[PDB]
């Protein structure tokens, strides 16, 4: 029955036939058209050019679409080709946003006649019957949805590879992961096959492939854009929070992006989303700030380069009048180990399970079908057999044990007051924004799966459910790449030792920094995050 | 152990004697000034006038600790006296909002050195380190909170009586319960012992004390205001939300308190909350609205005065030019048995029952806590061997079964998935807002215990996390208690047995509808209220 993913390949081939076809049919119609300096144009140039007439609506849905194809050749980046675009190009609103701009999808971003597989030939079957609300309010405001990108499994994970369609590839080098688990998007947005795309954060799968392949992202508060169409393969957990946002290749897109979607098309088309507009004034603030920072976080050890990327921008924050401050976050070992991890396993991970009764079990998702699927003892006995020797690994199957609604109840609330006692740190040092290492050069290729606890970085602010944002800074040096043979972690544990080999070989590969400010402040947020784009680049 | 239940009657027979003191010794060196106009002037006016230097502070506190003391003596609504008011007085912020409104607090809203026992022995020792959010930008816009008000045991209850406080009374008759779980909050309101008073509202406990005791009362969604130090006897349950709202005698005042909450402080004061700003321009509109109407949800019964109210409130909105549209939502006995009853008793009611060891459990509960106390095995029985009898009592207990993480993320989807389908039937009828039977006339004492299912029309809003709104629109007529000997309920089991005689004797006394918006639609919903005030008073 899973056999059937031979399906999928010929459903793939398919729509890439689709768009060659369209695109020939294009570039020979239109022979004289400057194909290079179309796609090199920043967005706000883009939509600019579109609004006045400069260029067809066709011209640059057609010129991203070829492109789209040809990095597509590299990466594998491409699931489908959303047909019904070129009828929403005749039908597009002049007085939209985003009115010329092609923008793609993460697969889990639900679009009518088509499936929202996870990579999972549970959902190989059945295509939507219907459109999702931010997919709706992207097509009233202009834009064109063109690309299904694709996911790694079950989306738990931050390499990118799949039973159903294949490995995506790094688009700066081939040995290399492109982030996950909207690493479809990650790839295609970095080498210039898309100017916008959406994807899905609750572990830091907008953060990890921005961060990967060099490009921007934001996270928003869970709550600030509407879920009302996203295929998710577990529902209902609601302790560590699900966010979707937007990905480019500039912070000023982000801006965009969110100032169309936060109009009142959405907050009609799914009013549990709080009616808040894009606050202007507070994004194009000049002000200066109050920013924390710390180095390290006492878990995950950066790299050189993500130590180096951090330090480099908070001495230019300094130097254009911005005030640094010292701030760690209390009990950081508490909020990954158990109210994070626990938070995301605990119901013992049966929900998640049951989308893999019948299904392959890709290589990249590593070990951790095969230790969800351990009997609830055996979870307990290794966990207090490795307490005394390796606690992280220890912690990791305690998150792993099923628990009771009473349970739940306890950790929802312990949720809830480790978020007004950072809230307190925070007000107490008087600060508007924060500053972090965001985890450093792109990890090898099925490697990912065995350094869980790098996402240790990211995880935390879905877990305080705040704005977090990626913002590339630099790239790795010949010395950057040389200091990782004198790497140990801060544990010396397995996740260490994978951690070490895989961040390992990638000269020249873009390094991150991660920017986060309070819940609702995502527009303080972005603020920040195009003075550090400013200043470094 | 308990026995020092007599440490808190000596507690609130010493604050009951420092209010007397207070009101003489003012009283006495202000003898020629008039009481009965400064109370039965409406909150506006009082506000109006305490703005403009006509009225001292001191002759609105002391005046209306007067008539607090006075009602109380007919009610016991008044539980401990907020003694660092005075001080309050003194440094009230003189541009505040509410700048000379004395406030009236459930006994929930923690307040500095002093108790939020929620009637339980198990609070009683220590006093709150810290006033609560709310109360916190009340004193930072000029309202001087004066009393705690009495709760229902573990305030799981719509009668108003506890072991450490004693019973309170319904001012308009004294067989009669107060509603509750804010019932010292309406029967002070009611009676003119206060001007204004937040209560609290997770199935019916802003809602029934403000239809009982014949005043006005809003339940928010559930994330408008800040939850922040709020004392609760379970934490850490999402689904089905709690929300705390304004309680007093007229809509406008429901109005101005909302809008002096939302303010830039109280987003400042926890950060968690959306800050989203009262819109005047929404609640200030006369435009026609599209009135969505029931006349009973096919599960409580209404009482003859019920459902000559919504009638009578339906016809007057139609003679305005409001068009009135029959609608009700989709599989109402699902939301009540299964979503709401089974989301607040998924533990089996562990965490609800270590707050009554060593504890008496007040007759008002019914035998709530003696069921509750039953193990797995009996309650499932008794659940399979009823159900061909009376399904109510038996879909009850099946209620109370003890649910896995699992099985509680499932009812949490159910939930939002419950939400997003009674959306889509509103939007489909294109509603502005909806009106709904109020349970009816004042139930007696010891009673609410058992009545459980008269929770119906009030405890699908929390469920749905909708606005929700109580405003009185008649006084039962002797015909209404003579048509009440013809009540049979919809079942005839247990409960609606009791509904009969406990509805029966209560002729005089007021009776309410009920208003409901869209989530976040709080303006709209007032502005509902304000309407159907404005016809029928
Ligand atoms: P994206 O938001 C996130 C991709 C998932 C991250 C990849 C692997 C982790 C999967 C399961 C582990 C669960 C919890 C561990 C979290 C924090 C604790 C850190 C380690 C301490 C034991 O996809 C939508
Ligand atoms: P207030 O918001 C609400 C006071 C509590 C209501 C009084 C008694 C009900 C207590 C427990 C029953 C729990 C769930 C039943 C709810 C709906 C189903 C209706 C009956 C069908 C079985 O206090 C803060």
């Amino acid at each position: 029955a899973r056999g059937a993913a031979t399906r999928a390949r010929q459903k793939q081939r398919a729509s890439l036939e689709t768009m060659d076809k369209a695109v020939q049919r294009f570039r020979l119609q239109n022979p004289d058209l400057d194909s290079e300096a179309l796609l090199t144009l920043p967005l706000l140039q883009l939509v600019q050019k579109l609004q006045s007439g400069e260029l067809s609506p066709e011209a640059v849905f057609f010129t991203y679409l070829g492109k789209a194809w040809e990095v597509n050749k590299g990466t594998n980046c491409v699931t489908s080709y959303l047909t019904d675009c070129e009828t929403q190009l005749s039908q597009a609103p002049r007085q939209g946003l985003l009115y010329g701009v092609p923008v793609s999808l993460k697969e889990c971003f639900s679009y009518k006649g088509h499936d929202s597989t996870l990579g999972l030939s549970l959902n190989e079957g059945m295509p939507s019957e219907s459109d999702c609300v931010v997919v709706q309010v992207l097509k009233l405001q202009g834009a064109v949805p063109f690309v299904h990108t694709n996911v790694p499994q079950s989306m738990l994970s931050f390499d990118c590879s799949n039973p159903l369609f294949g490995q995506t590839m790094n688009p700066w080098k081939s040995s290399k992961s492109p982030g996950g688990s909207s690493g479809g998007e990650g790839a295609l947005i970095g080498s210039g096959g898309s100017p916008l795309g959406l994807g899905t954060d609750i572990g830091g799968s907008i953060r990890f492939p921005s961060a990967f392949c060099g490009i921007c992202g934001l996270k928003p508060t869970g709550n600030r854009l509407s879920k009302s169409g996203l295929k998710g393969c577990v529902y209902g957990q609601t302790a560590v929070q699900l966010s979707l946002g937007p990905m480019a290749r500039d912070v000023e897109s982000l801006a965009l992006c969110l100032k169309a979607l936060l109009c009142e098309h959405l907050f009609t088309l799914d009013p549990t989303v709080p009616p808040l507009p894009f606050r202007e004034e507070v994004y194009r603030s000049s002000r200066p700030l109050r920013v924390g920072y710390y180095e390290t976080d006492n878990y995950t050890m950066p790299s050189p380069a993500m130590r180096r990327a951090l330090i480099e921008t908070k001495q230019r924050l300094e130097a254009a009048g911005h005030t640094l401050i010292p701030f760690l976050p209390n009990n950081i070992p508490y909020a990954l180990e158990v109210l994070s991890a626990g938070g995301l396993f605990s119901d013992g991970g049966r929900s998640f399970l049951q989308n893999f009764k019948g299904d392959f079990v890709d290589p990249c998702l590593g070990d951790l079908i095969l230790i969800l699927r351990l009997p609830s003892w055996f979870k307990r006995l290794l966990s207090l057999l490795l307490k005394p020797l390796f606690p992280r690994l220890a912690a990791f199957l305690n998150s792993m044990r099923p628990r009771s609604a009473e349970k739940l109840w306890k950790l929802q609330h312990e949720i809830e007051m480790y978020r007004q006692s950072v809230i307190a740190q925070w007000k107490a040092m008087n600060l508007d924004v924060l500053l972090t290492p965001m985890l450093g050069p792109a990890l090898d290729l099925n490697t990912p799966g065995r350094a869980t606890g790098a996402i240790s970085y990211t995880v935390l602010y879905n877990c305080l459910d705040f704005p977090a944002g990626v913002v590339p800074v630099t790239t790795v040096t010949a010395e950057d790449d040389a200091q990782m043979e004198l790497y140990k972690g801060y544990f010396g544990d397995i996740w260490d030792i994978i951690l070490k080999k895989a961040m390992k070989n990638s000269v020249g590969l873009p390094v991150a920094v991660q920017c986060v400010a309070l819940p609702w402040q995502e527009e303080l947020c972005l603020r920040f995050m195009r003075e550090v784009e400013q200043l470094m680049t």
